[PDB]
């Protein structure tokens, strides 16, 4: 017998005790239990469990058997969570795949000593037998293979393995990449700055008593042909520092103006910019509430008290008409794929694979310190890597269920995510309601299930959503929070001399602290295969046009619609008065009309909306970049394209992402399309947002556009 | 004295939860949340107990209850949820007593003609100054309370004051050339009238339809179009649109289309009768309240609030968190939000004197007989306040929603009681803020927001406004669209029918023989912002990209410029997303030296096509009438007459009396009393998904402190 209390808390399930009803509440993710001291049973989402030893209270302090937990929590009644026996094709690899393969290569003669893993991920089965296996059931009949990316040095090599016959398939070098950014940089870049008597000395003009207190942040520093003076062999990194003044917020202490350029395979410093000396900006600015006191609450709970209306069978979602396949990857997190849509017993093809696509936070300023910033937060750092564990019922609802994710570190060792994803299920207002004047009410909630990722990479938060409404609708949120990348200036207030030049590429959001303006990026891509694989790109403009028929009116709300035959036509700037669909040409609705899908890059957002690029078209990084001045791409199917920044984005000369994918400018008609989603957002500080963040969102949204024949969740017929 | 609990609590509203297992009942009704077992001398009430001289009795499986129960209860006191207000609000809309004394004082009056209709009895507006005086200084206003009786002798609008304290008409005013907006009576009317018609009975029964008395009748306003509609700007009208009931419960589905009648309400026949090619009536049933429809096992799902709300209402005044305001209800417009304050470390700032909806248009695109002059305005013809459709607890607000009941007149003057015509409900919105620091401990807190839901349904739509109170200060405004939409009879079957074409040039092909027609949501909210005071200006910041004389390999920069917006013509304006609109206050900064301000957002997202104005050409008259339909930004100097975006009385307006109007003389808006109207709606292009009935789709607005604050408004108390 153990104490009930510690035991549980320990299992990171929530207790509750009702002395009025003398009643136990246990809750954990799909589980809702409750138990009476000395009762022979107990409830488990709504039913039964014969209790072996009833629950015991000693000195007013449960007790239970060391075997409760597993007995009631793994009993079975909770059916949330199933056992999956016939194992999905796109089942990212297992920690012993992840090890299986790092043998691989390493058994190579090839492979050199300490060589770093970039990426291990799953090398998929081809798209065809996946649709089949979740369709059909046919078995893919199929090898588990990998594509393990790796990093000598500063040399890229691509092996392929295979996991079953455990053989080495391939060993590709690539040319000109440069590797992204993994973890043990992070520190060399302190330990080089700290071994340094130059940047110490820098440091010290600047005011720097301790030079041991100043933190280093290591940042891609982008292509310039040149014009940064730095060659582009060299696997290099630029150092932004901070002040620790003991805060737990080094971020709200900047010391402008000094720019190190480190090159990580000579382990040293190649090159220190200095700027005009600004006084480090000293006042504590915690964000963590060490000097607060939040004010006192009344307690709010979402529950599921019979458990969940989605089950979890491995990573196969399934949640009334919807079925889907959820997975992790380090690079750019969940995965969505497999999706399908139930239509009254038949499944239908509505999203092969759904995920970020990349995304990029651009600054405006052009000094030393900031001209360069460019975060390729997924191609350059990894955000599936970094992801960020759920704080239950904070960063999620008290109702949602939290997933755990393993994906592989930088050395090749398994790594699993505790609360990695947050998957629930929310009210969101009447799905629709009529009531007629002097009739009975007609209404119906709307129930959206939401899958949750949060990533941070630096000083930046970020949400992911993806919501999948009961009526066919899938929306794509992002949301964004953390800490402010800051300049120090002199002026503490407007009032202040300098404050005109200090605020002229941000706002004065605290004394000395500028927000510098920038911009929020994110690029998803869509592999949907409306009601099957071939569709077409179709366009609606809704147009006033002159009256034809007679009457009193002028005008007429007409619509001029056409199709987007080719990639390059398919790149576009999107205007939300318009409608943009992926239809089925070869399949229609109950009236005629091709089943389709509404394509809506922009639904809304709570910052001000980025139009494009805020750059000149002459930028490097508006060069690189495309998929940043394009809210709408649609591209030929083809498994090698995944990045709207390119495969290997740190330090590259060209566009290789969707610049180069929509190059050819081929044929959309009546083909496997993948439609590519930018969205984002032109971040103009307030002080509201110091000394942290409140998150801001932005939303995109996929509605079914006649793919149905009626409102979809009227339901079955009698 | 014993009842059947569990009938009776249904009956009183309350939701009922036995749990066999803990032999435990939960009741929930509002802010109560209750707990209780048989044979128990006590109750939890939120948390608090609570005792029962009489148990709740288990019989045979059947549970009862005192016939005091539910009193004792519900009424105990332990649910503080709504408090007794001391010193009335001045805000506070009349009272069903003052109702029926305006109601005596104008009927006790020398000119009052029998049968006088009142298209609106509301509060006189108290001066702005003594009201703000009071809620900010508890200053008694101290000048009579008035009410504006506004009535329709006939076809004749009256404006009579009359002041309550002393039981005196003010004034009596005859309206020239003013039409009154649609009355329930004359619904009844329109097909009285149709009925007794000889030739409209004769009109259907060669279109098709054998049962005259199965015909469906709809009251639609005509506008104006200089006569070129062939009718009198003199009379009382409303032209009818029909439908054909075949028991669906859904008679929307079932269009006589090409069959218009004119009705002129004062002369109590049909003036004319517009006859277009005959189009066979849609059959199929086509019902949408779940009838024909399999029902769905759900497990459960509630949110609760064990030991009450965070939110207290006293009269009228709501108290969240740092959040205090006063929420009343109009006839016409329905909520009114006012003495908008936030709690700032003790001291309350303005930030809004009264918000509400200004007025919206719904606009359609068919130059057909039986669409060309369908642009209704809603609010204005008729009365969304009057319309308000209770809320369906659970269903239309969430199950730990507090619904309150709402009074006004109706139009022959008698108080009006409307039952859960607003929900009061917080709710989990996501992390307010988070920030994992790498190697860190994790810093997250939740959000929480207070949201005011009203719903409306004018004949076939159903509206839905949320007022949005955001723990960080911010305030959200968001409209959803629901209900059956208006559809065309049309010959096609498919879009592979010789007349589909033609039968889609206006709308989307539905379903069989019924086309979506297209048209347009138009909303406009007048938002009477007092940012931290009175005088305020308006501000423009326009994100732009500079070329780079700062050095290095930069070609450009991101920069802003700045400026302020002068007058009213000026910031009457399309909404670019893209830019910044503040409304500062040039005498008062934030701790940086920067003017507090608000951002004001008319445009924040949609679940439908959004509309970039009006879909009207610009020689047509529905957009000569009308001028807040093409602009999503206005701002205009404070005036307690100007309320409305169409105009007081846009029954077949001849002219411009809203916006158009307010902004008219272009007065500057420079550090003086600003109000706000923000525009914005969507465009609606039907799709199969929404019929028999339409999936609501939601807009959104957005209004931000801008340095209104010195930092994080949600970090917490300082210890420091
Ligand atoms: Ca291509
Ligand atoms: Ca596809
Ligand atoms: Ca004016
Ligand atoms: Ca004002
Ligand atoms: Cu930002
Ligand atoms: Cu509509």
């Amino acid at each position: 017998m153990v104490p009930m209390d510690k035991t549980l808390k320990e299992f990171g399930a929530d207790v509750q005790w009702d002395d009025y009803a003398q009643l136990f509440t246990l809750i954990k993710d799909g589980a809702y239990v409750k138990v009476k001291p000395g009762a022979q049973t107990a409830i488990v989402n709504g039913q039964p469990l014969a209790l072996q030893v009833p629950v015991v209270m000693k000195d007013n302090k449960a007790w239970v058997s060391d075997t409760f937990i597993n007995d009631v929590f793994q009993s079975g009644l909770d059916q949330t969570f199933q056992v999956e026996k016939r194992p999905h094709p796109l089942n990212a690899l297992t920690a012993d795949e992840i090890k299986q393969a790092v043998e691989i290569v390493k058994a190579s003669a090839d492979f050199k000593p300490n060589t770093r893993f970039t990426e291990i991920s799953l090398l998929p089965p081809d798209k065809e037998a996946v649709w089949a296996f979740a369709l059909e059931n046919k078995p893919v009949d199929q090898p588990r293979k990998a594509d393990v990316i790796m990093l000598d040095g500063k040399h890229i090599i691509e092996a392929v393995v295979d996991l079953q016959n455990n053989k080495l398939l391939s060993w590709q070098p690539i040319k000109d990449a440069h590797g992204m950014v993994l973890l043990d940089d992070f520190a060399s870049v302190q330990n080089i700055i700290n071994n340094s008597e130059e940047f110490a000395a820098a440091v010290k003009k600047r005011g720097i008593t301790d030079a041991k207190k100043v933190i280093t942040t290591p940042l891609t520093v982008g292509y310039f042909d040149g014009k940064d003076g730095l060659k582009q062999d060299a696997r290099l990194l630029k150092v932004i520092s901070y002040l620790d003044v003991g805060d737990g917020n080094y971020w709200a202490h900047p010391i402008e103006n000094l720019v190190a350029v480190v090159d990580l395979e000579q382990k040293k410093i190649v090159k220190i910019e200095e700027g005009p000396v600004v006084p480090v900006p000293m006042t504590a600015r915690p964000f963590d509430g060490r000097d607060r006191v939040a004010p006192a609450v009344k307690p709010m709970q979402i529950i599921e008290p019979e458990g969940k209306n989605y089950t979890i069978t491995g990573d196969m979602i399934h949640w009334r008409n919807w079925d889907f396949h959820l997975s992790m990857n380090s690079r750019v997190g969940p995965m969505i794929s497999t999706v399908t849509y139930n239509d009254n017993g038949t499944k239908r093809k509505v999203m092969y694979e759904g995920s970020l696509g990349g995304m990029i936070v651009p600054y405006g300023d052009p000094d030393i310190g900031w001209y360069f910033k460019a975060y390729l937060d997924s191609g350059d750092y990894g955000m599936g890597t970094l992801t960020s564990p759920i704080a239950r019922g904070k960063d999620a609802p008290s109702n949602a269920v939290l997933l755990n994710e393993t994906i592989a570190d930088y050395t090749g060792v398994p790594m699993e995510i505790p609360r990695a994803i947050a998957v629930f299920e929310r009210y969101a207002g009447p799905e629709y309601k009529h009531q007629e004047m002097g009739q009975p009410n007609v209404s119906t909630e709307r129930r959206e299930l939401v899958v949750r990722w949060i990533s941070t990479v630096g000083n930046y938060d970020y949400i992911f959503d993806w919501i999948f409404h009961e009526n066919g609708t899938i929306g794509i949120d992002a949301g964004a929070t953390g800490i402010e990348a800051v300049k120090g200036v002199k002026a503490k207030t407007m009032h202040d001399e300098t404050a005109k030049d200090d605020t002229r590429y941000g706002t004065l959001i605290d004394h000395n602290i500028v927000g510098t303006t920038h911009q929020h990026i994110y690029n998803f891509r869509l592999d949907l295969d409306v009601d099957g694989e071939n569709n077409s790109l179709v366009a609606m403009d809704p147009v006033v046009k002159p009256n034809t028929a007679g009457g009193p009116r002028t005008s007429t709300m007409q619509v001029n619609q056409y199709n987007i035959g080719n990639e390059q036509d398919a790149a576009q700037k999107f205007d939300p008065g318009t409608i943009r669909l992926l239809s089925n040409p070869n399949k229609e609705n109950r009236m005629g009309n091709p089943v389709s899908y509404q394509i809506i890059p922009y639904a809304g957002g709570t910052h001000p909306v980025a139009k494009g690029a805020q750059f000149a078209p002459d930028e490097w990084i508006y060069h690189r970049l495309s998929f940043m001045d394009k809210q709408l791409w649609v591209t030929r199917y083809h498994p090698g394209e995944r990045f709207p920044e390119g495969k290997y984005p740190n330090r590259s000369t060209h566009d290789t992402g969707l610049g180069q994918y929509s190059k050819d400018n081929e044929s959309l008609d009546n083909t496997d399309a993948v439609v590519w989603m930018t969205t984002g957002t032109t971040h103009v500080a307030r002080a509201e947002e110091w000394p942290i963040m409140p998150t801001e969102w932005v939303h995109t949204l996929l509605k079914p556009w006649n793919f149905f024949d009626e409102t979809p969740t009227l339901g079955a017929l009698k």
